[PDB]
This record gives C-alpha cells, sequence and structure tokens, in this order.
C-alpha cells in the first residue's frame, strides 16, 4: 500500500516511534480523557463497545495498514465509547493524540487525504454492509466477512482460494461484528462449509465458491470493487 | 451552527451558489460518472441505492447543514451506487464537482476539518446504530429515530413533546412488522399521533432503548441533546 507506506515515513520524520501490541490489548480506551489518531501499521484489530449491562459488543474490523481516530479532529473530543483491542498475536500501531494530527495533516494536503479517504472508506462500508443485512440478513453479513477476508488474505490454489490467516485467527474472524461466538452464526458459518463454499483440506482452508459469496454480499462486494479495485481484481 | 455558517461564506467567496431542489430530485444520483461534495445547507435528505428490478433501498438520512461526498477525494472515483434524494418539500444545497473540492479545502484547514469531522460524525452515527439494533433489535432502531427526531425536531406542547416536521415529510420518514411496534409504543403510552402530529410523552422510554444512539448525540450535538437532558 504505498499512501500507507509513504504515510508511515512522514510520521516518523516527525519523531513518531512505532508501538507494538499484543493480543487482547487495548490500543485505546474508553475511560481515557485523551483521544488519539491511531495509524495501525500491521495487524488485525477490533472495535468494542460495553453495555450498560457488562456486555462486550463487536462492532468493527480493522487491519493494517489503516487509521482509527477515537476523537473528533475538531473538538478532539470522543467519537464513542470505544476500544480498540488487538486480535492478532502481535500489532503495531503509531498512537497520536490528536491534536498533533490536525498540525501533521494541515502541513501537507496529500497525508490529509489520505487520512481523510480512510473515512471516507468506512463511511461506505457501513452503509454496504447495512445494505446487505437489510437484504439477506445475517448470511449476507456473514458471506460479507468471508468476502472480505477472501479478497484480502486469499491466494488462487489448485484447491480453490486458500485463506492465508493463521487458523486461530481466522476461526474468530469468520464471526460478524456483534456478540461474541453466537450460536446462529457458527450454524450460518457451519452451513456454508457443509455445502463446500469454504472447505478444509490439508490443514488450511479455501474457498471453493466465491461466487455464492459475491451473491449474497453484493453490496460489500461494489464497496471492494469501488474502494480497493486491485485487490478486487486479483480475484475477479 | 457556527462552523456551518463559516463554511457557507467560505464557498459563496469562492463563487458557489447556493441550488434550491425540489421534493423527489436527486441531488446526485447513481449512475453519473461525475462525482461530487454537497453541501447541504438546509432541508431533508436520504441516500438510497436502486436495484435492477427497481427496489429502492432507503440507507441513511441527512439533513442541512451536512456534507455529503459522492466520489473519493482522492481518486474522485465512486464511494457507492447511491442517489442523495430530497424528501422535504424544498432543500438547499451547494454543489461541487469533487475535482474543485479539493483545491479549496487545501486553502482552508478550518474548513478541511469540518468536512473531516462530518464523516467521523457519519461513521460514528452508524455504529452506533448498529449498535443498538444488535442490543434491542428493530425496537431499538424505530425508538432510535424517533429519539433523534425529537431532540431535532420536537417541540414542548400540553401534549407532549411534538415532532413539528410537515406530515407529509413524516410518511418519507417512515410513519408490516414496523406497524406492529408502533403500535406497541401507542399502547404503552410511548408516542401519540394527535390531530395531525406526532408527540412524544415518554422520553426516557425512548434513551431506554437506543442508549448507544443516545450516546451519540451527546458527544457529537451536545447543546441540542442538553435541551431535553
Ligand atoms: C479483517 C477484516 C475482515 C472483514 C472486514 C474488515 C474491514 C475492512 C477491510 C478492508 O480491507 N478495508 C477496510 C475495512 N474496513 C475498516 C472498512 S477499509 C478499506 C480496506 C483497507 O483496509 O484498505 C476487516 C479488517
Ligand atoms: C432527519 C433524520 C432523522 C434521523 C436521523 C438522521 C441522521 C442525523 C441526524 C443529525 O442530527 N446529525 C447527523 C445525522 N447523520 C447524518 C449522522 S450527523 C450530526 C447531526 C447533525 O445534523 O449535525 C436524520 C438526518
Ligand atoms: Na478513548
Ligand atoms: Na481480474
Ligand atoms: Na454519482
Amino acid at each position: 500500500n504505498a499512501q500507507a507506506e509513504e504515510f508511515k515515513k512522514y510520521l516518523e520524520t516527525n519523531g513518531i516511534k512505532p508501538k507494538q501490541f499484543h493480543k487482547k490489548e487495548l490500543i485505546f480506551n474508553q475511560w481515557d480523557p485523551q483521544e488519539y489518531c491511531i495509524f495501525l501499521y500491521d495487524g488485525i484489530t477490533k472495535l468494542t463497545s460495553i453495555s450498560e449491562n457488562g456486555t462486550i459488543m463487536n462492532l468493527q474490523y480493522y487491519k493494517g495498514a489503516f487509521v482509527i481516530m477515537s476523537g473528533f479532529i475538531d473538538t478532539e473530543t470522543s467519537v464513542g465509547y470505544y476500544n480498540l483491542e488487538v486480535i492478532s498475536e502481535q500489532a503495531t500501531a503509531y498512537v497520536i493524540k490528536i491534536n498533533e494530527l490536525k498540525e501533521l495533516l494541515s502541513k501537507n494536503l496529500t497525508h490529509f487525504f489520505y487520512v481523510f479517504q480512510t473515512l471516507q472508506k468506512q463511511v461506505s462500508y457501513s452503509l454496504a454492509k447495512f445494505n446487505d443485512f437489510s437484504i439477506n440478513g445475517k448470511l449476507g453479513s456473514i458471506c460479507g466477512q468471508l468476502l472480505i477476508l477472501t479478497y484480502v488474505y486469499g491466494k488462487e490454489t489448485p484447491d480453490g482460494i486458500k485463506i492465508t490467516l493463521d487458523n486461530l485467527t481466522m476461526q474468530e474472524l469468520g464471526y460478524s461484528s456483534g456478540i461474541a461466538h453466537s450460536s446462529a452464526v457458527s450454524r450460518i458459518i457451519s452451513k456454508l462449509k457443509q455445502e463446500k463454499v469454504i472447505v478444509y483440506k490439508n490443514s488450511c482452508f479455501y474457498v471453493q465458491n466465491l461466487d455464492y459469496l459475491k451473491r449474497y454480499a453484493p453490496k460489500l462486494d461494489e464497496w471492494f470493487y469501488l474502494a480497493c479495485p486491485a485487490t478486487w481484481g486479483k480475484l475477479n
């Protein structure tokens, strides 16, 4: 990702060092008075919320490289009571107080544009997810999650599109945003397996019916085509 | 809205003029290769997607003042095949080709940041809506929509907090598995349709079932939230 690589260089040019995080650590949390801009450079994370109940909700997944901002750029206050949790074994991120991101973007329109364009990708992603859920319910959500895993981590092989993510991480991620390990989601995923949309072979998982995923997550498929055309193109 | 007024000033001094649109017009559309930045100054709109078979999906609502961009600021290509449909009787909008926008956000950081903040407000709004639906289902979604309408358009009257939208606009907003939720809300005294208007009589109930949207509105719109808290 050339744009992201230039942004990493711009951060280091202004003296910002990478931090390392491990699975289950919070890169930012909902109780901190200070908000941050996170440039997630490598790894996989999830945005989480807590209900008055104490119940944790998984709201959104992010993978490096991407930008996640916990506060509004102008007011510097929280956009929501959210935590950013690491789900890969390790992650690398740049952690910038929001006031400082402002100074940085204001002196380079190219990098300003890069961060702005990430928010635009988020916005459209959410609408696409909403449209697919509206049409196909949880099946649409789950096919969309698998579709984006296929595009991002998939490699064509004789046995189909191999998902190149450790099995440990990959099973977690098959579960769409929402409550953790829902019974209903498990039964949707294993039904896709039973119908050989995604199959276990020689210790790996292979997507064998990409067209099925595309059929039930059509708006996320359009989203990926429009937002990430080269990655989309590889497998279409 | 002072940030919105300052942005309006900056546009008009850079030659960009307000356009008036009537109900049902598309300020931008899903078949147009040219993408746009819309500064919706006044009125109510909805983002839609129309399928091959004619089915119209309602995806998002917006009210002036707000910013809606149909294209990516860097590539200038579509963010999704969407229309922006006017649902108020009239709307006023500043329509900027996306290539031209880049030049003007460049020369004024303050306005760049205003537009940037709008995207953040949309992102967090979508997440909050998702969160309330995950917790409380369709009841959460409907309470949330009623809650935001109460904060933004509500007027205190002897009959309760009247949602002061042109009746015609209320139909456009959706007012039959939904039909059974509205009836339940009337039965439990949470709302009433009196005469030609809509009245909220138990605001705590709405807040109860749309907690994450309420939190969103507190965080994003503190002055407005504060009028009824
Ligand atoms: C690991 C994972 C699985 C499903 C969905 C997502 C969200 C996601 C993936 C993705 O590839 N991109 C985005 C998202 N969302 C944050 C919209 S924004 C554009 C693109 C990118 O990362 O460049 C993930 C991470
Ligand atoms: C007419 C309407 C009804 C329900 C929900 C919305 C969305 C909405 C309302 C709102 O007041 N605000 C936003 C939205 N969404 C566009 C996030 S962004 C922050 C705030 C504002 O208007 O400044 C609407 C318009
Ligand atoms: Na925080
Ligand atoms: Na291709
Ligand atoms: Na368009």
